[PDB]
Order: C-alpha cells, then sequence, then structure tokens
C-alpha cells in the first residue's frame, strides 16, 4: 500500500541512514579510544606514585 | 549464471546483512563500554583502598 | 551531469565501500577489545604485586 516513489525514498533513506550510522559509529570510536587511553595513562601514573611511596617507606623502616 | 531473481534477492540480503551488523556492532559497544567502566572503576576503588593503607601505615611509623 | 552508467556505478561503490567500512570496523574492535583486557590485566597485576609488598611492610612493622 505504498506507491513505488514512497518506496523507493524509503529504500534509499534506509542505505542513507546506514552511511550515517557507521559515522557516528566511527566518531564514537575515536572518543572512546582516547578516553579509555587517557584513564588507564592516569591510572598508571598514580600506581606509578604509590609505588614510590611503599619503596620509600621500605627504605626508611629497612634503614 | 545466476537470474535476475536470483541476484536481486542476493543484492537484497547483502543489504539487510549490513543493516544487521551494524545493529551488532552497537550492541557490541553498549556491552563493552559498560564493561571497561566497570574494570576501571573497580581499579580505582582498589587503589583508593591501597593508598590509604600506605597512608596509615606511613603515619604509624613517622610517630 | 553524469550518465545513467556513471550514476550506477557511483551507487554500488557507496554500498560495498560501507561493506569495507563495516569489515575495517570489526578488525579495530577486534584489536582494541583485546589490547584493552591486556593493559587491564598488566594494571590488575601490578597492584597485585604492590598490594603483597604493603602487607609484608605491615607485618614487618607491625612484629
Ligand atoms: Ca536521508
Ligand atoms: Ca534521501
Ligand atoms: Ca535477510
Ligand atoms: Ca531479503
Ligand atoms: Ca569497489
Ligand atoms: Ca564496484
Amino acid at each position: 500500500t505504498k506507491t513505488n516513489i514512497q518506496k523507493d525514498w524509503e529504500q534509499r533513506e534506509f542505505i542513507e541512514d546506514m552511511s550515517i550510522n557507521i559515522q557516528k559509529i566511527v566518531e564514537f570510536l575515536n572518543k572512546f579510544e582516547l578516553s579509555t587511553r587517557n584513564k588507564l595513562s592516569d591510572l598508571n601514573e598514580k600506581l606509578t606514585i604509590l609505588d614510590r611511596q611503599v619503596d620509600y617507606l621500605e627504605a626508611t623502616f629497612k634503614t
């Protein structure tokens, strides 16, 4: 119960919307890779600072 | 060596399968973003607990 | 100002390129999930080693 013109418009919109969704996925991955990398960086940095604090406490106690 | 009917069916299946694959990617990203966020949460929480333990040990030793 | 032959070629290339981009996204997700999992592993392992070091220092001090 759609005309050929309506059906063709809908089929093209479906394909156009996939092109948009693929771009939205790529943009999300760019943001999420950066976010994740920064968070991992920050955790590593905090662990490195705490490791130094523990090694100094060891040295102060053992001496 | 395919009829027009077979070729048209295959071309449509190809496009339909892309729509399904994009949805599978979106569902995976939803799960993976949540997983990653929770794991990062848990590591931060464990580091915060260990930091408190180290600061208390410092205070007990220095005093 | 394109012939029908040119327009049909371009429309098919557009759809073919989406199939390629979806595969590139899947390949990236495979690599990024593995990378992220390994990095999280490594942070957990480093925290577990530092936790053991802190517990031993506690035991040595308290005794
Ligand atoms: Ca549109
Ligand atoms: Ca349109
Ligand atoms: Ca189908
Ligand atoms: Ca079909
Ligand atoms: Ca091509
Ligand atoms: Ca082609």
